[PDB]
């Protein structure tokens, strides 16, 4: 799926009879994108505005989860103070609606708001191995029918579950230990919280969505687990299944809560430097419960999983784009640009005017090319999903053929820029990689030239490569028709960086910018190649 964050709208049923709404189910269709948050403690900007426009009556304050920053607690105890992700809810008590002039006669009562999670900086690298505890908080919101859930939202006074949704933050709901000041002694923390484990070695995620209990009455508990979570990590995203712990076993009985159905659409992602924070969400297949949450690591050997760079024409510093382990989706300035509906295509996307040329059609896990935005700024990009560190082959001599985008100037003279090509004469690249010897060798060759424009030599490390890039010792030469002493691009040791991409390193890609962080040569290039 991909995304910075997601939110869902509280429902409110037309409880007026005759009309007989009787049931308002949730829907995948109801998930809304949050957009990039500038400060993740703040509310989702787009949807906090939908609420302010709500109208309103009597009370007009917007209530939100404790940790948020527009005396209850909602914490996993040493998991703690997030920096990159937040999940939660916010609401205001909405005006009752009543209308006998409209068909089919409407009546509505109760809170209105959102549950949401959002995040900054989708993770670029993760740990190579080990099992790491992530602990956080979570939040739910139910459909509306005929009520009710005595077990976690107090006395259906306002008809929580019936007239409106009822949710992690209803007034309204006091069986969690959120107002108590001492820890349950069965621990975890305050409120509805989560206990996830991430197995980076096996790319597996598991854990539990518990509730820390106000008291030890009933025949329960200290802690009451409502969900187990299983997910397979795929890049910096995870996907999978949420299992409902306390299901009505005999089917000839209903439970006093809504957490009675499994979910096959748990979705989430890591955020921060090493994916040391996550954010996730699901919708149960009965379409009755919706959940979001986030998780951390405390406070008191890495592997990079993707490459996403922006090469400013013509700048010394490479920029890092955000990406969701989707090469076919380009993430710039919080906007999402699909690189699909023949070799390279060029198109205009206006969400303030983006012109992109993207290569290539013969690539699936790597995409690169030309990025120009108006309002006229020009740059290059390369995005790719790295092959797993354990999946890079060990066989000597493997050959890759592809193409490149280039820009080469002399500051005294003129400039040459070439686009990517599958033409026999057009821009073109070739590589010879030797795993085990851990070497990469290749050539970049400008359109309608014969000599190699760039020779490339570096070293394979894990799923990436790092090396040098140099023009012919006789220099590059910028406008061939000019048959005199003029130009003359001299690129010495340009720093090239790259990685291998997808299933078993079937694609590779690199970029370099010269000079990087008393000469007049300048270069900015990205290239991709596919295994032959």
């Amino acid at each position: 799926q991909g995304g910075y964050g997601f939110a869902m709208r509280l429902k409110r049923r037309n409880w007026y009879p005759q009309a007989k709404e009787d049931e308002v189910k949730l829907d995948e269709s109801d998930w809304e994108a949050t957009g990039l948050p500038d400060e993740p403690k703040e509310l989702p900007k787009r949807q906090k505005s939908v609420i302010e426009k709500v109208e309103t009556d009597s009370d007009n304050n917007i209530y939100s989860s404790p940790y948020l920053k527009p005396q209850p607690k909602n914490q996993a105890k040493d998991y703690e103070n997030f920096k990159y992700v937040y999940s939660g809810w916010f609401y205001k008590h909405a005006k009752r609606e009543f209308n006998l002039k409209v068909e089919p006669k409407s009546a509505k009562n109760g809170d209105d708001g959102y549950i949401f999670y959002h995040g900054k900086e989708p993770s670029r690298q993760l740990p190579a191995s080990g099992k790491i505890t992530y602990k956080g908080v979570w939040h739910f919101a139910t459909d509306t029918k005929k009520g009710q859930k005595f077990r976690e939202i107090i006395q259906p006074s306002k008809s929580q579950g019936d007239r409106y949704s009822g949710f992690s933050g209803d007034d309204g709901e006091e069986y969690s230990n959120k107002n108590k000041s001492t820890l349950t002694d069965g621990q975890e923390g305050y409120g509805f919280t989560s206990n996830l484990e991430v197995d980076f070695h096996n790319k597996k995620l598991t854990g539990k969505l518990i509730r820390n209990n106000a008291n030890t009455d009933n025949n329960q508990a200290t802690t009451t687990q409502y969900y187990s979570l299983e997910a397979q990590v795929t890049g910096n995203r995870f996907n999978g299944k949420a299992t409902a712990t306390d299901k009505p076993q005999q089917n000839s009985e209903t439970k006093e809560h809504p957490f009675v159905s499994d979910s096959s659409s748990l979705s989430g992602g890591f955020f921060g430097p090493q994916g040391e924070e996550l954010g996730f969400r699901f919708l149960s297949d009965d379409q009755k419960v919706a959940v979001v949450g986030s998780a951390k690591t405390k406070d008191k050997k890495l592997t990079t999983v993707l490459d996403a760079v922006e090469l400013k024409l013509g700048d010394k510093k490479v920029q890092k784009l955000d990406n969701f382990s989707n090469a076919a989706q380009l993430v710039v300035d919080g906007i999402m640009i699909p690189l699909l509906p023949a070799f390279t295509r060029k198109f205009d996307h206006t969400p303030k005017t983006y012109e992109v040329e993207v290569c290539c059609s013969n690539l699936n896990y790597l995409k690169y090319g030309m990025l120009t935005r108006k309002n006229v700024e020009q740059s290059m990009f390369l995005q790719g999903e790295r092959t797993d560190e354990k999946e890079i082959p060990s066989e000597q001599n493997i050959v890759y053929r592809g193409s490149w985008y280039g820009y080469i100037a002399n500051d005294k003279s003129t400039s040459w820029s070439g686009n990517a090509s599958n033409a026999t004469s057009g821009n073109r690249a070739e590589f010879t990689v030797n795993f085990a010897d851990k070497k990469i060798t290749g050539t970049l060759t400008a359109d309608n030239r014969q000599e190699a424009t760039f020779t490339i030599d570096g070293n394979i490390k894990d799923n990436g490569f790092e090396g040098t890039a140099k023009t012919a010792e006789s220099g590059f030469d910028l406008d061939q028709s000019n048959t005199t002493r003029t130009p003359k691009a001299y690129i010495t040791d340009a720093k090239v960086q790259g990685g291998f991409y997808g299933p078993k390193a079937e694609e590779l890609g690199g970029w370099f910018a010269y000079p990087g962080d008393s000469g007049n040569s300048s270069a900015t290039v990205v290239f991709g190649a596919k295994r032959q």
